[PDB]
């Protein structure tokens, strides 16, 4: 009878509150904090009514409504966002609609700046609420697109380490590890959120639901491909609904599919327990990243019914794609190890050989080879892990970013400098996050990274355009899109660039900075040392970078920084122009 009084009960005044927040701050997200709080406050004394009365007037309006009419309770809201406040004319159905239209994606606001660990942790102390309610207020308006209960389960790990750290001796020791932490998931999870979107838009649903199949199918290996089937369908709705960006319709897609799940929780998977154990607004999110189940080891094989079994055309032209669907669940379950993109490379290679050997006289004896062409598709990711594994062991991480940044610069000169350097970074920390893991969790980890870092990275190619080749793969389907780099080489047509002193000028600033500072300023002319000279063996470089290793300490480490920057520093660039010929 009420929806608000209903979303009330189960979720929670704490949560309910702090929900509503996130919401009004991602559609206005121009008005000023101590503005939502007042509509929180408005909106949650309204709620109280409700579950009071459930007839108490007004509480029989849906929430969709009862949103969209607050909304246009904003008096300056013409003034403020303008014609986005034409909504307000139409009538729900067009209203809503219209709102979800004029939300901006990204606004023009000021970056965030981290304050001082002992000012946060004295502010969290005076207030905690209102500290984070602001901060949470200050993240929401910047990401409107943010699925608001994952951007309130952020906010409850935050106040957990704001807990713990503010009340240990050595505060930032323990806080700052943390926000690093923190900060990156956020934007980890919200770039594979924007990523998900995309695909659906650029390649569709078959690709989609491919994706998914194999994805669901190595989670639950155990489910039955009708079950996978359901869950891929139903799945598909959800992000297609939580992509359009309908908070409600897009919470209760996911709310509905969590309690199917958990229904049917013995004909999925036995590793649900807990997740169904959870409370409403937690059940989605815990089953998305729930951990894979055993798979039943009591499976027959798949040379069995794909390569041999006469009458495979005749199953294949009856439904093409159940066929492969099939070819996939069955294929992925059997492989927790590989990554998604890996299997979808497998299914299309089998599609396309199924399509050149059903239309032959003997198809029998055309695809019988297929299996041993999965081979080399399956063998060039596993080797590139373990190569890259163990070089990041002979070297450190930063030691392993340096190789990486030698070695890309290489590839893309045209790339810009900043650029090149942090997607470096980036990529040894995959590295670094993953070759922790073993063989069997290794690529299905690099998969996750490496496909956020690649769309950053594409993203920003999309603004400044710099090589056709960078542009070529980032435009190929998302399963071409990682192999068509490590396809990349070295670019021979590029012209060096002109020697630069300043560029190799290094005033004792270095002595005093930061871990994350010295090494941004050594990698930067690194990039640069390359961009100079790109001819330079491994052998030629490792020299410039040893006389340079020791340089920096006999200038940071002496009693007269500055002349020793200058007179031992033309030494370097002297010696060095030499030796690099
Ligand atoms: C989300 C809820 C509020 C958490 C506040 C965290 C402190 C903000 C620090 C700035 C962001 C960063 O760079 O880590
Ligand atoms: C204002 C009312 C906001 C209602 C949001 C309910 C979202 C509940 C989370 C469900 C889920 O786990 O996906
Ligand atoms: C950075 C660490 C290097 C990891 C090797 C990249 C392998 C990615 C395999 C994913 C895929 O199959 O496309
Ligand atoms: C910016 C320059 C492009 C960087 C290419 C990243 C591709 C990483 C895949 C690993 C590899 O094959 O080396
Ligand atoms: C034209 C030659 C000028 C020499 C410029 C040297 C730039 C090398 C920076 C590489 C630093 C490596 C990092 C490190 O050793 O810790
Ligand atoms: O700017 C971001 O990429 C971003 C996104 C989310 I969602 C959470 C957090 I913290 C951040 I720093
Ligand atoms: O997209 C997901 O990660 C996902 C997966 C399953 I399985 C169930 C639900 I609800 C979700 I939101």
């Amino acid at each position: 009878k009420s929806e608000v009084a209903h979303r009330f009960k189960d979720l929670g005044e704490e949560n309910f509150k702090a929900l509503v927040l996130i919401a009004f701050a991602q559609y206005l997200q121009q008005c000023p904090f101590e503005d939502h709080v007042k509509l929180v406050n408005e909106v949650t004394e309204f709620a109280k009514t409700c579950v009071a009365d459930e007839s108490a007037e007004n509480c029989d309006k849906s929430l969709h409504t009862l949103f969209g009419d607050k909304l246009c309770t904003v008096a300056t809201l013409r003034e403020t966002y303008g014609e986005m406040a034409d909504c307000c004319a139409k009538q729900e159905p067009e209203r809503n609609e219209c709102f979800l239209q004029h939300k901006d994606d990204n606004p023009n606001l000021p970056r965030l700046v981290r304050p001082e660990v002992d000012v946060m942790c004295t502010a969290f102390h005076d207030n905690e609420e209102t500290f984070l309610k602001k901060y949470l207020y200050e993240i929401a308006r910047r990401h409107p697109y943010f699925y608001a209960p994952e951007l309130l389960f952020f906010a409850k790990r935050y106040k957990a380490a704001f807990t713990e750290c503010c009340q240990a001796a050595d505060k930032a020791a323990c806080l700052l590890p943390k926000l690093d932490e923190l900060r990156d998931e956020g934007k980890a999870s919200s770039a594979k959120q924007r990523l998900k979107c995309a695909s659906l838009q650029k390649f569709g649903e078959r690709a989609f639901k491919a994706w998914a199949v194999a994805r669901l199918s190595q989670r639950f290996p155990k489910a039955e491909f009708a079950e996978v089937s359901k869950l891929v369908t139903d799945l598909t709705k959800v992000h297609t609904e939580c992509c359009h960006g309908d908070l409600l319709e897009c919470a209760d897609d996911r709310a509905d599919l969590a309690k199917y799940i958990c229904e049917n929780q013995d004909s999925i998977s036995s590793k649900l327990k807990e997740c169904c154990e959870k409370p409403l607004l937690e059940k989605s999110h815990c089953i998305a990243e729930v951990e894979n189940d055993e798979m039943p080891a009591d499976l027959p094989s798949l040379a069995a019914d794909f390569v041999e079994s006469k009458d495979v055309c005749k199953n294949y032209a009856e439904a093409k794609d159940v066929f492969l669907g099939m070819f996939l669940y069955e294929y992925a379950r059997r492989h927790p190890d590989y990554s998604v993109v890996l299997l979808l490379r497998l299914a299309k290679t089998y599609e396309t050989t199924l399509e050149k050997c059903c239309a032959a006289a003997d198809p029998h004896e055309c695809y019988a080879k297929v299996f041993d062409e999965f081979k080399p598709l399956v063998e060039e990711p596993q080797n590139l892990i373990k190569q890259n594994c163990e070089l990041f062991e002979q070297l450190g991480e930063y030691k392993f970013q340096n190789a990486l940044l030698v070695r890309y610069t290489k590839k893309v000169p045209q790339v810009s400098t900043p650029t090149l350097v942090e997607v470096s970074r980036n990529l040894g920390k995959v590295g670094s996050k993953c070759c922790k893991h073993p063989e069997a969790k290794r690529m299905p980890c690099a998969e996750d990274y490496l496909s956020v870092v690649l769309n950053q990275l594409c993203v920003l190619h999309e603004k400044t355009p710099v090589s056709d080749r960078v542009t070529k793969c980032c435009t190929e389907s998302l399963v071409n899109r990682r192999p068509c780099f490590s396809a990349l080489e070295v670019d021979e047509t590029y012209v060096p660039k002109e020697f630069n002193a300043e560029t190799f000028t290094f005033h004792a600033d270095i002595c005093t900075l930061s871990e994350k500072e010295r090494q941004i300023k050594k990698q930067t002319a690194l990039v640069e040392l390359v961009k100079h000279k790109p001819k330079a063996t491994k052998e030629q470089l490792k020299a410039v970078m040893d006389d340079f290793a020791a340089f920096v300490e006999k200038c940071c480490k002496a009693d007269d920084k500055e002349t020793c920057f200058a007179e031992e520093g033309k030494k370097l660039v002297a010696a060095s122009q030499a030796a690099l010929g």
